[PDB]
Order: C-alpha cells, then structure tokens, then sequence
C-alpha cells in the first residue's frame, strides 16, 4: 500500500470538500489545499479523524494539489491528486 493516500470523505460537495490525508508513518499539522488553476493555497479546518474539510463559498475547480505540514517537520506537495471527477469513498494516492 501507498504511503501518503488522499480519501474523500462522505459529506463533499461542489462546495465542501473533505479529505482524509493519510501519511504512513507520521500525522498531519497542517494541510492546505490549492485548486485547479489558482495560484492561491487556502488552509484547511482540521476536522476530526484525521480529516480536513474546506468550505468554499463557490463551487471548487479539480483536479486538487494539496500541500501539508507534518508532525514531524515533513512538508510536502502533491500536485492534482484529487480529480474533478472524484467518487466519494475512493482513496486517490500518487
């Protein structure tokens, strides 16, 4: 199995987008997401389960990168891991 996989949660809309970022062997600080075409990198709310949801006040544009801080100092990117076209349940990993 991967080491960093990106679920989408039960609850994602068109303008609420929740991913469970999983990173074997460390756990997540902080986790910001950029959309498709933005060259804006907006934070996400740390929800609980290890979950990181965004609330956008429009709709949001696939595929998504997202970039995070790990507990212990990782801090990675992941450019569009997260199609337009995601299926909710479905685990994305690069």
């Amino acid at each position: 199995v991967p080491k960093v996989t990106f679920t989408v949660e039960k609850g994602s809309n068109e303008k609420h987008l929740a991913v469970l970022v999983k990173y074997e062997g460390d756990t997540m600080a902080e986790v910001e997401l950029r959309e498709h075409g933005s060259d804006e990198w907006v934070a996400m709310t740390k929800g609980e389960g290890g979950v990181w949801t965004f609330d956008s006040e429009e709709p949001l544009q696939g595929p998504f990168n997202f970039r995070f801080l790990t507990e212990k100092g990782m801090k990675n990117v992941f450019d569009d891991v997260v199609p337009e076209k995601y299926t909710i349940g479905a685990t994305y990993a690069p």
